[PDB]
């Protein structure tokens, strides 16, 4: 994609702190948003390249011509969607006029993203939820992203991390517009439900680390293994994920191994009001832990209070760590062999070891209603079924259309990142 100034590209400033043994200290950055998001259109008028759900024919006849034709343009992060950063605090709002959701990636400079090597380091942060309803999803993760968004490998992205060009995941999502320095025309498929998505011939996958995907109802943490660790170009229902024929033909896992304390027994850790040992209501401290094995360690703060992540049984195993043996503990118990077949924990501890970049989104499901997160999943299994109650919203709740209208209002505010080796990210 190509790169037009019909309006100027200023990403809002976000400032992180950097632990060592002997203190934290503060690193200027800034957030840069996806490139879906964007006003794609001409590089000589105003003729939208994609306007709806639909290509132009006349500028995007193939997916190489189409790069060359289209430019992306610059974003107004707080008029148009909601976002805005205050010292340490980014705030994302879900609905603003004409606009729904947000994901932003955090950057070095201007023309690179920043990448983080989780292995031997802990991440830390602050999160607000209150805000966040059912259906609604407060996420921030990791991925196996090109830290200039692929500009070195495909001569066809202009843009570059600039404007937010190269998103992969483990989801191998089909929905993006410019993969790999091309456009997605080719065999797009208009989205039913939504007048703004759809579903390309194309896809981009890469290794996924979920630190958080929660609302207010319920929180998970889920590791993703991909058989390629960086950036690929996926083809059809090759890719795999939540939109094609299958789901578990790609190179990727979409499941993930995903520790939920309310999916795991616990109901009365993580919700609204003072029954719960962490409050929703209230903002809290979320410290995720990465060892060099690939063993994942947490422990939250909330109001001075220290809360580990509480212990599970699932099967024969006991602990409050995300390892293989509670990953296939997992999947003996709950179902799925997704996790262990793209490689396990020893595969996405590749991740760990490489660079990943900072993701930080607010978003609600156009396919599942999010009840995978915070209700009873999938509708074919009881409440009885092993791993199906998720969290304790209704089989209803999560309608994209209705929590829209219901709650536009509704926001996340990510504050106070610290990334260090393990124990340095607490004091100094
Ligand atoms: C931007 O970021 C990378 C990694 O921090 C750095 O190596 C490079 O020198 C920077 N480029 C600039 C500041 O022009
Ligand atoms: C769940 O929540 C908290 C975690 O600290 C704990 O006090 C409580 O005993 C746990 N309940 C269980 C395991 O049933
Ligand atoms: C249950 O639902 C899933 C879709 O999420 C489907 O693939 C599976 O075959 C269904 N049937 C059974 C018997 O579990």
């Amino acid at each position: 994609q190509q790169v037009c100034t019909q309006q100027a590209e200023t990403h809002p400033p976000l400032t992180w702190q950097k632990c060592t043994a002997s203190g934290c200290t503060p690193q200027q950055g800034s957030v840069v948003l996806d490139a879906n998001w964007r006003w794609t259109h001409d590089t000589k008028s105003t003729t939208n390249c994609y306007d709806g759900n639909t290509w132009s024919s006349t500028l995007c006849p193939d997916d190489a011509t189409c790069a060359k034709n289209c430019c992306l343009d610059g974003a107004n992060y707080s008029g148009t969607y909601g976002v805005t950063t205050s010292g340490d605090a980014l705030t994302l709002q879900f609905v603003t006029a004409s606009n729904v959701g947000s994901r932003l990636y955090l950057m070095a400079n201007d023309s690179t993203y920043q990448e983080f090597t989780l292995s031997g380091n802990e991440f830390s942060f602050d999160v607000d939820v209150s805000q966040l309803p059912c259906g609604l999803n407060g996420a921030l993760y990791f991925v196996s992203m090109d830290a200039d968004g692929g500009q070195s490998k495909y001569p066809g992205n202009a843009a570059g991390a600039k404007y937010g060009t190269g998103y992969c995941d483990s989801q191998c999502p089909r929905d993006l517009k410019f993969i790999n320095g091309q456009a997605n025309v080719e065999g797009w498929e208009p989205s039913s439900n939504n007048a703004n998505t759809g579903v390309g011939g194309h896809g981009s996958c890469c290794s996924e680390m979920d630190i958080w995907e929660a609302n207010s109802i319920s929180e998970a943490l889920t590791p993703h293994p991909c058989e390629t660790v960086g950036q690929t170009m996926c083809s059809g229902d090759s890719c795999g994920g939540t939109y094609s024929n299958d789901r578990y033909g790609g190179t990727c896992d979409p499941d993930g191994c995903d520790w939920n304390p309310y999916r795991l027994g616990n109901t009365s850790f993580y919700g609204p009001g003072s029954s719960f040992a962490l409050d929703t209501t209230k903002k809290l401290t979320v410290v995720t832990q990465f060892a060099t094995d690939g063993s994942i360690s947490r422990y939250y703060v909330q109001n001075g209070v220290k809360f580990q992540q509480p212990n599970a049984q699932v099967g024969s195993y006991s602990g409050n760590t995300i390892n293989t043996d509670y990953c296939a503990a997992e999947q003996t118990a709950f179902g799925g062999t997704s996790f262990t077949d793209k490689g396990g924990l020893a595969q996405i501890n590749k991740a760990f070891q490489g660079g990943m970049v900072l993701v930080m989104s607010l978003w609600d499901d156009y396919a599942v209603n999010m009840l995978w997160l915070d209700s009873t999943y999938p509708t074919n299994a009881t409440a009885s079924t092993p791993g199906a109650k998720r969290g304790s919203c209704s089989t209803s709740s999560g309608v994209p259309a209705q929590v829209e209208a219901q709650s536009p209002n509704s926001k996340v505010i990510y504050s106070n990142i610290r990334f260090g080796p393990i124990g340095s990210t607490g004091g100094n």
